[PDB]
């Protein structure tokens, strides 16, 4: 309606800039540094560019890890070494999504089987979420900035991966002319986690309650910085629940994978292996 200044607010404003502190600390790579790389916009080095295969032959010999695994199939092995490398990025975002989870005030007093379930289901949305961040309308950023692949080489890869990222590219340029920062993102993914409506929830209402107290801070957050945006609150609520229908759709995808593979779930102790070493 209008805008008061009498305390409240400025508790709110408080909120804000207390999740922006710990959104930058839990997360290295930020929009606004990763908008600043694909415009080149940066004093730092141009990140390699994956665009095809012989791109890609180019880029594996920068890896010190090697991984031949000689076979005959060898457009399932690109596509199979791919698909691993955001897997295992995935686990790193978990634990930096975990640490600021932790940060959002009231996510630790919370009964511990229920901030399991609020980040088993919240996980994916947030990494489809920050996946707009590192995407433009050509390709995403992947491995910290260092590297850049092409939308249309991903949608290259044999059969069942080509459309994979497809579902991300097509969501990340309606939520990108959104034009939201690093703070609008900030309380925007504590919205996210801070979801009452996940299956398995014990105590409902105590989460609905830090979640009110971020629905406040956003929509106060969105009104002051975005003066020429119309409806910026409503239309990120929808966006909320376009992730809940396509989040689905893409757990549904790699379940394929989980057993078309026949040998897709990555070993868990080879799989700490890597983390170990790096
Ligand atoms: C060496 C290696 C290993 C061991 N894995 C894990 C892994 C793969 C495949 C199956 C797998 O699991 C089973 C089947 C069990 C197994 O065989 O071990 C496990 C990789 C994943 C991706 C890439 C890569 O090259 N990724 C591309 C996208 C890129 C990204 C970034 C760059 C920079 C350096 C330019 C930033 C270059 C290239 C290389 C590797
Ligand atoms: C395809 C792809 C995407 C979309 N991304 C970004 C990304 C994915 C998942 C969540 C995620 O989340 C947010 C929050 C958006 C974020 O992180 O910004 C961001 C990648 C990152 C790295 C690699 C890779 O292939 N990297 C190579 C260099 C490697 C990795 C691992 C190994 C081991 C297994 C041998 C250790 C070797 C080589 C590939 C991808």
């Amino acid at each position: 309606h209008h805008h008061g200044s009498h305390m409240e607010s400025a508790d709110l404003r408080a909120l804000a800039k207390h999740l922006y502190d710990s959104y930058i600390k839990s997360f290295p790579l930020t929009k606004a540094k990763a908008r600043a790389i694909l415009t080149g916009k940066t004093t730092d080095k141009s990140p390699f560019v994956i665009y095809d295969m012989n791109s890609l032959m180019m880029g594996e010999d920068k890896i010190k890890f090697k991984h031949i695994t000689p076979l005959q199939e060898q457009s399932k092995e690109v596509a199979i070494r791919i698909f691993q490398g955001c897997q295992f990025r995935s686990v790193e975002a978990v634990q930096e999504i975990t640490e600021y989870a932790k940060s959002i005030p009231g996510f630790v007093n919370l009964d511990l089987n229920d901030q399991v379930t609020l980040l088993k289901y919240g996980v994916h949305e947030i990494i489809y979420t920050m996946l707009a961040s590192l995407m433009n309308k050509d390709g995403v950023l992947i491995s910290e900035g260092q590297g850049f692949m092409t939308r249309e080489f991903l949608k290259s890869l044999r059969k069942p991966f080509g459309d994979f990222m497809e579902p991300k590219f097509e969501f990340a340029v309606k939520f990108n002319a959104l034009e939201l920062d690093d703070s609008d993102l900030a309380i925007f993914i504590a919205v996210i986690i801070l979801s009452g409506d996940r299956p398995g929830l014990l105590n409902v209402k105590p989460i609905e309650d830090i979640q009110d107290n971020l629905l406040q801070a956003l929509e106060l957050q969105l009104k002051l910085n975005h003066p020429e945006s119309s409806q910026l609150f409503a239309k990120l609520l929808q966006k909320m629940t376009d992730l809940r229908q396509i989040v689905t759709e893409h757990v549904q995808l790699l379940q394929v994978i989980k057993k078309t593979e026949t040998d897709m779930s990555l070993h868990p102790l080879l799989q700490e292996i890597y983390k170990d070493l790096y």
